[PDB]
């Protein structure tokens, strides 16, 4: 009796998953659970290893996968995933999750994964005590951000923005783009109505370039946790990162939300929640099909999601989640989830296929070397053209 769970929740990202695994082992003491993590922020490495396994005919029993185009445009269109519609009916999930989320996991009459959470991409983290020590406010626009960072450089803070490795630069970029375009034109990139070479979209890269000039010069070789650490250490003022950062700061670092650190929407994005969702499906050919199905039932449940997510920093996908189980960050994100305009993340798989996502890092590499907005814009457009962005 075995169950192999594939994810990128390694190291200090593992607490929430480990909690779910203990829960599963209580309910199913016969099953030896293989925690098959591929170490690497945002699943860049996991994606590559999964590809080797899936194409090799050796699927895991289930794998972490983002709801939306990431899920659909890779293993679903390849006809390698089981349709979960029957299970959704059995569990009452169609009424348990918001319709917008159901839509992301639905394609050609089937439902293809089970959401465990909602993360938000567009969060700016800072230490409200360090900001007072520097006598600045948390910036609500990119102009105020750029002006505040200049003040901080003047006051001796060399790199007021914390930044890490390539994907985290893309992560920053999607917040900047959302701010510059607004939610509708952000959405228009992904349906192909707005070209990346439109002056409106080129400007995303202009604003992004200036933001990049407030960042640490050693960013390329740092993990997302190391970039958060810079803020906690006061070697930076700000970091734009998903709310797994809140999980890191509370679960791992034992910091108190609101007093030891605070949060705001990414500058220029207040009122918009850029979402993503970690989900699990059922691969065809899974060696342990029933055990995996039982894992899906747990991750789709209120008991599972309200055990795991408070540790993670994400909120539950389930509408019936109990807010009393969440700290001050969790409860804030819960509120914004219900009230804000919702758009999806690029970097975390909601809005574009892996064909595009995987090549966006190359685009970002070339912006880092050229710092030419038009070149980057042109590169994103060529990629979109080559993959047929919008066809799914
Ligand atoms: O690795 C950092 C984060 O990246 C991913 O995009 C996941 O959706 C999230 O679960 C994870 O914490």
């Amino acid at each position: 009796m075995k169950l192999e769970i594939f994810s990128w929740w390694a190291g200090d990202e593992g607490p929430a998953l480990e909690a779910l695994i203990r829960l599963y082992k209580q309910k199913y003491p016969g099953v030896e659970v293989i925690n098959a993590t591929v170490t690497g922020g945002a699943g860049v490495n996991a994606r590559a290893v999964l590809k080797t396994r899936m194409l090799g005919g050796d699927p895991p029993d289930t794998f972490q996968v983002h709801a939306g185009m990431e899920l659909i445009g890779t293993w679903v269109v390849a006809n390698r995933m089981e349709d979960l519609s029957a299970l959704f009916r059995q569990e009452g999930w169609l009424q348990a999750f918001p319709k917008g989320l159901i839509d992301l996991i639905s394609y050609k009459g089937g439902i293809w994964s089970v959401p465990v959470n909602i993360h938000r991409s567009n969060v700016m983290w800072y230490l409200p005590a360090k900001l007072k020590g520097w006598g600045v406010n948390p910036p609500r626009t990119w102009d105020k951000f750029l002006a505040t960072c200049q003040t901080l450089k003047q006051k001796g803070l060399e790199a007021p923005l914390a930044l890490g490795e390539n994907w985290t630069q893309q992560h920053l970029w999607e917040s900047v783009a959302l701010a510059v375009l607004g939610p509708d034109d952000w959405n228009n990139l992904w349906n192909g109505k707005l070209k990346f070479t439109d002056p409106k979209a080129v400007r995303a890269w202009e604003v992004f370039g200036r933001v990049l000039d407030c960042a640490n010069k050693d960013a390329a070789g740092l993990s997302w946790q190391q970039a958060v650490d810079r803020v906690v250490q006061g070697k930076a003022a700000f970091n734009i990162m998903g709310d797994w950062a809140a999980g890191y700061m509370t679960t791992t670092l034992k910091l108190k939300p609101g007093t030891d650190f605070a949060w705001a929407p990414s500058p220029g994005t207040q009122g918009v929640f850029m979402m993503l969702s970690d989900s699990f499906g059922l691969p065809k050919g899974a060696k342990n099909r029933q055990n995996a199905i039982n894992w899906l039932r747990l991750v789709g449940s209120k008991e599972g999601q309200d055990t795991s997510n408070p540790l993670k920093g994400s909120i539950a996908a389930r509408l019936d989640s109990d807010p009393s189980k969440y700290n001050a960050y969790g409860q804030s994100a819960m509120r914004d989830w219900r009230s804000n305009r919702i758009v999806g993340s690029l970097v975390h798989g909601a809005v574009a296929p892996e064909s595009f996502m995987s090549q966006f890092g190359t685009v970002m590499e070339i912006f880092l070397q050229t710092r030419n907005p038009q070149a980057a814009a042109n590169a994103a457009q060529a990629i979109a053209d080559q993959v047929g962005l919008g066809r799914l």
